[PDB]
């Protein structure tokens, strides 16, 4: 695999008796595993690009990457190593990751921050990692929307953003925490926007993402006498049509090369010199 | 959009995750459809390519396609008219093709000369065999020079009644009037013959064995049976095979190239 | 089962809408099964044929057979006995053979020479129970060889050799190690030809085998330059044409008679005689 | 290629892993088609064997086969023709034959003197009945010579309306002009007969019980009822069944007898 | 269940699109089930039938159930008891049965004097419950026979003796042994025949009986010179037409009511005085 | 053979191991083609029971019978004939049938009197409504009779459409020129009754709910909507089903009731 | 969920490729499931309708409740707990519920007074819990019979009353049982009825409830000469119409809500003011 710039996309075509089309990336899987791997930013795809009116990626990547490998750690210490399959989901709001490892199901959540059951933060090396993901999220977003915006394909209509639900949903969720309880802001519209509405196909999103409609009164009203989540014995979101949508657990695969054999050293010969008539 | 005379496409079908492949062109069926419609050359794909180690490729096309065209005429004017579904079939050696009008089956026979007077015929059917001549030729040049990872998977076999024309009128128009050509020879003996290996082996080939020479003077490259057998050019004799030539369009699509195009660094998410 | 000729195979019709067609030898399986059995030569079906132009195949397989079934044995101690169902398989290059037996699976690889990861030969014995093995499989490869070129089959036409590439590959692997480090001598253009055409099917074979084009210049250059194999992470083949061939992993089974009664004694009746006008 | 008369091929079919087998022949469809087209006997597979405990097969054949086919003429004359899909039936006792001809259905029965007055058609008639005799006598000489291990699975039942007929007519030319025959009364009554066990067991069976030849007498071979019945030989009316005739053609193939073989040991591979 | 005649069979309509029908008995598998549970012959549906041209069934059945019955004991002793699923087996000669007890499998082999690698009878007891179960075979045969020559039925011509063969086989085999190696008698006719040929049908059997033609010269002499059995590595059994047969091995069910409800006490109304006109 | 009217016949099938019920006497396929037949009732299986509690069923059998057979022949003048595959259906409530003849549909309706001027066909209806009345009882008084552990899963569903007829008339010759009976009714009116249930509970069960029988002046048995509603009993208005009858014949057997029998005790065994 | 009448049923539509109908309550597993839970009635949807023409369903539901609920602690003492799925089913007569506990299986009787092989009731507690549940199975009948006869629906046709039999069934039993052996009455003809014939669909049952036909005078007397049960070996009813009918093991199951968001709080607009022409 080689360079791809943060939040871009590549979008297949599959055969079959049709042209389906894999999303595939949806870099999403691949960006997890790199922070679970605490891989530095340098060794990643995203390395060397144009970067940026994506102010300082690097380095909030690197903090939100020892953070989340740590988590990973300690995760596993009180457990066998023994010396993993790769596909993850995401619960959500807390963003949990759930990997399995060739038997042994792990499960760690970021953002715990997002919890009610949880709480109790409390370390300032937490709350910075966390607050370096989030931002990662916003930048990972940010780099799908223009790339997007750059790069029209036959099959935007057919795709939506289903996939990129749960960052959203992260960002905006700790927009509010750190909103209602520190600086003032109200929650990000765009980002709330598409964290109501997955299905936003990929054309119409390019075409009507400039700008979309502010948060109605009505909703912010709700929003706080209220909040964006119903937790209701799974969790509900809320807005900003005042839809109440249960949010779906995501899970995250990728494949490769898998036996790719090369042509190109082949020798190649020029059929026109030999007389046939 | 353009193609050059010969060449093939392969596509990448997916169907378990296997990764399966359409040789679909076998540019053949298009170019028969050509033929039959009369289209004239420069209508056509093949238009305007290097061209050529192919001495005169359109004036051949163009004699051939009318005579094809004609015959089809000819052999739909005693029959009702339409205002069709689209395969064809080639029995061989004569090269009969058998389409199907959307009810009523019809069939004509090119190089009719083969088995089975006029000189304005005898100038068409050598036009048609010239054609063949060049589109085998084509197909070879342009694999020599365009390996592909599937090259192991694929034969020849689906050109074999193209190069059993050929080598069926170069032994008429020879005996009465040139040995065969060894290598359509060869790709005719074995059709099997996978691309990979093709393009390494063909340069060159072994001559026409003596002892098949001579059984094939002896008799002939074909044993009429009651269906035809072919043989050499390893002494074995082959029932020839019908084929059917199909194509598919993937459903007529749309274009981007002339969409919108926003910049979208300019908000703020953070 | 009785004679056969060493390299030979037989073709069986199958009836099934069609008549398909098994290759089924390939003698193959019962040859690598003969040699773990350790079996001697005139113990096995291959006794007393012409031989030969193949000189001392005998003492060769002998050998070959002591060696191999020594390394079984080797590969047995250090675990259970407890007193085997019969399909092999042969990753390459080092031709290592997997068998299973009843649970337990077992994997020994002759032609360990050929392995990056190992090498480690040492002793002559074994070295002398290697050259022996590579030995039989060339004599294999011409025992087919000559027999087809002598038994034309009207289903020559869909058969390949496919399943004999394994010992191919290790025959020019071997071929290029005891090249590049003791005799002078390059691989056997032949055997490089079938091992790298392995869809060679069998009359276009009999026909074009001789003799087909030597190694072409510029691929001896990327031999010596690079390798005869790429190792990847699986091995990658190169040439002769220049292709670059993940190597697959071929498996072998057999089977037999199962339940097969006997008509052959069966009291014949006249029926003529009788008079039904 | 060559075949003796009233033989029968046993095929190998392979389907999990089981092995079934097919009778295929049964050469009878193969006989009836030969009768319809009316073909001569030397032009037959049955052409130059020992011949025979089978005195004048030639002739009576050669008879039953222009009969036969005559019958064809006169049914298809007030009827349209053809420049037919090759599958029979036979309702019994007649012995009526059932072709269909890629549209239309034709029926034609011989013996038709078998319930339901030329001379030239009683002879015709007695010929085909003689061929049938030598038919049922050719697959068991056959049978009792050639063991074959699939023997236990197989049965007499797709000769049974030869049979039947055979002894029908018996019955006839019989009562108005012998007491029918117990061998094909016994394979016509039992044709459930695996093929072993009748190899044993033919020489002899038993000759018809007296009370059976009194119900023979005294009622017919037949009940015919509304479909008709067959009696005895051991008492039991069994509902004769329309029996159906295909035959299939491996897909018709090459020989290899013809190739060029090479010496191989000539080249070094060391 | 209730009375039914030693060796009989019912035979059963069974309608699917069509009437198929089963065999079910074939009076087989209940018959070994009752010598296993060593039941008393007084105590079985057999009870108190003409009987007979069977000389003394009841002592010879008795006998035949204790050593049966013993033998089970004799088996399961070394083993667990624990407090079984209803299904035999029969590989043979030796006539070992196969049940299984709601997990683990059990074998005995009655007959077992109709062995190779066992003989060592050698019990005086053993000899006399052996011939025992012989002899109630011969008299199941003679049963059935009797029963089906009395009792014509429509599906006569679909049905045969193939699963009656074990006992048949039996029957022979002894009959050879304690023939060769005491009293002089060959094996009988009708025994080895319906062994010989077990696709025998009904019909053809009740019509063909009476009688069959004696056992040729040529194939007494090859029963000399060699046995009823090959035994090759499974078994294979002779004649008396020359076949070699595979003896198969053949499993025995049963099943029943399952379920039954009962509509005969259910009061029944008269419907004509009401007048509906 | 021999069956009572109105009697039924209940068939074990068996499928897994379950065993499923058809109940396919229901005789009602079989009378309806016995009245288009124009059979006699001395021809039918009817012939000679007890006969009765039900007066004089032969007559109006026999007269309904030649109606509906008129009818027929009324129907196919117009149009062409045969030398027919059967299944009817009977739309209601003029209990039109609908037979297929091959190729060409053909549908008539008896009970024209019904919804949608001869005394002639006045007699004829009234008969068939007679014997409906006469099937009906034929049906209960044999339940009544005839216990089987099936009648758990049994209903009366397909005889709705004669007893819908059966009220539909009684309607009719009752408002111009009684009210309509409640057991009839009642039967139309659910018929789900299974077959157990309606043995216990058929005597008596309830008289029309006044409120019923003032709404059925006040409106009819029958709301014709665009498909026709019944009312009630119970004050539903249910839609009238078309109902389909066929039969089939297990494939027409053999005896062996006169097969010999051998006395096997004789033979030596041991 | 919401309120609920005791004993009424709620009827679905189903889509299909028709219009299918689940009858899921039935209310019947929701019922027991409150009695093993032992929850109090004021807890239950029962709480607070019209009630009653069933006099004091309160008291003997809580009861009924206690006693059921003691039961359970009583059956899963002995065993562990460790901290369950929901389906139930009904051997009877003794109406044992079988519930699983996300492994292991447990199985209750109530009304084991309904036993021969338990009797030995003997607690008077007992007896009054046992009573009891009887008595709130009356009611729930009644409830449904109630509930039916005022609630029309057009399913009615296609619906029966088959998983009511239990209850029935038992409430006849008792009532048979307590009757022989104590205060005079015959069992009950209705409940009789609906036991018999549980076939009966709800139109019919509506229409024809009132009256049904008094216990025939020959059932009684084959009533008393014999019982309601005939027990073989499973278990056979008798009557009301001199049917022998097994008694189904019948399984409750119930779903529920799963997943469900919400759409109602969602900002609704006004399209008309928009000028399209």
């Amino acid at each position: 695999q080689e360079r791809r710039t943060f939040g871009s996309y590549k979008i297949e075509e599959l055969t079959i008796k049709t042209k389906k089309i894999p999303l595939l990336d949806d870099g999403i899987f691949e960006l997890l595993n790199y922070l679970i791997d605490g891989t530095n930013f340098d060794k990643t795809c995203y390395c060397g690009f144009n970067y940026s009116h994506l102010p300082n990626l690097e380095r909030d990547f690197n903090v939100a990457s020892i953070y989340v490998r740590e988590n990973f750690e300690l995760c596993t210490e009180n457990l066998d190593l023994k010396d993993e399959k790769e596909e993850n989901s995401k619960p959500v709001t807390p963003k949990v990751v759930t990997p399995k490892e060739e038997k042994k199901t792990v499960e760690m959540s970021l953002l715990p921050i997002l919890n009610r059951e949880s709480e109790e933060s409390l370390s300032s090396e937490i709350l910075e990692g966390e607050a370096a993901v989030v931002n990662v999220f916003k930048m990972y977003i940010k780099g799908f929307l223009m790339y997007l915006g750059e790069n029209p394909n036959s099959y935007d209509r057919q795709l939506n953003i289903e996939k990129y639900r749960p960052l959203l949903i992260s960002i905006i969720g700790y927009e509010h925490l750190i909103g209602t309880r520190v600086p003032n802001k109200e929650v990000n519209h765009i980002f709330y926007q598409l964290a109501t509405f997955d299905n936003y196909p990929f054309d119409l999103l390019r075409f009507q993402l400039s700008s979309l409609i502010s948060t109605p009164a009505l909703i912010r009203e709700k929003i706080a006498k209220e909040g964006l989540f119903k937790i209701i014995t799974t969790v509900l979101f809320r807005g900003i049509n005042g839809s109440e949508s249960f949010l779906n657990i995501k899970r995250y695969r990728k494949f490769k090369t898998r036996i790719v054999g090369n042509v190109d050293c082949v020798i190649k010969s020029d059929f026109s010199s030999l007389k046939l008539d």
